[PDB]
């Protein structure tokens, strides 16, 4: 059923290692900001009631498993673009000079002193071909997730989720609700926007 893009024999080249790290860093700041907007706060153990999460901290002070997973997700996004035959070029290195973090208001600060500082990408526009790549990355991200769940024994749940291995999101990406598609797209749009903000062109294959 799910056929994600095979990245197993795709190598991340040395020239993309820095932008891979910068993407993982900014995507964490955006994740923390979204959680804090939704009423989440720092706590030492994750609790979905109470809305407390231990990853509401600086990227450098994340626990190593979660820090590695964030770097992995960034590496796999770049490996997917390469595997799709996309053309990545660092056309404007000086775009990093005009690149600033947003200063969030004092109430975005958590009890451990962490406050998100995502990049100000307010002037960074994506053109339609980059938005088409965002849609492809989101569909592929769903297929990667679905393959990983299927390899752990999960099965389609008939409208109803059940923590013994049934999930209703085990459908083709096109059969998801539009809100689900939106949420998945919005994460990867800000990743592609982050690439363009550091002065990269990211163009579809011929």
């Amino acid at each position: 059923i799910p056929c994600p893009v095979d990245t197993s024999q795709v190598i991340l080249p040395p020239h993309l290692e820095k932008i891979r790290d910068r993407l993982a860093e900014n995507i964490h700041e955006l994740w923390g900001m979204n959680k804090i907007e939704l009423g989440w706060t720092f706590g030492k153990i994750r609790d979905d009631n109470k809305r407390q999460h231990p990853c509401l901290v600086e990227f450098s002070k994340l626990p190593e498993t979660e820090k590695n997973y964030n770097l992995q997700m960034s590496t796999e996004t770049l490996k997917t673009l390469l595997a799709l035959g996309c053309h990545i070029a660092h056309v404007n290195p000086a775009a990093e000079e005009d690149l600033k973090k947003v200063k969030l208001p004092k109430n975005y600060m958590m009890s451990n002193g962490y406050k998100p500082a995502p990049l100000d990408l307010s002037d960074v526009k994506l053109l339609p071909p980059q938005e088409i790549l965002v849609d492809k990355l989101a569909e592929n991200a769903h297929n990667v997730w679905a393959k990983d769940r299927i390899k752990q024994g999960w099965t389609y749940g008939i409208q109803q989720d059940l923590k013994n291995k049934r999930n209703p999101r085990l459908v083709p990406y096109a059969l998801l609700d539009e809100r689900t598609k939106k949420s998945n797209r919005d994460s990867l749009r800000e990743a592609v926007r982050t690439f363009v903000g550091y002065g990269y062109n990211i163009e579809p294959s011929d």
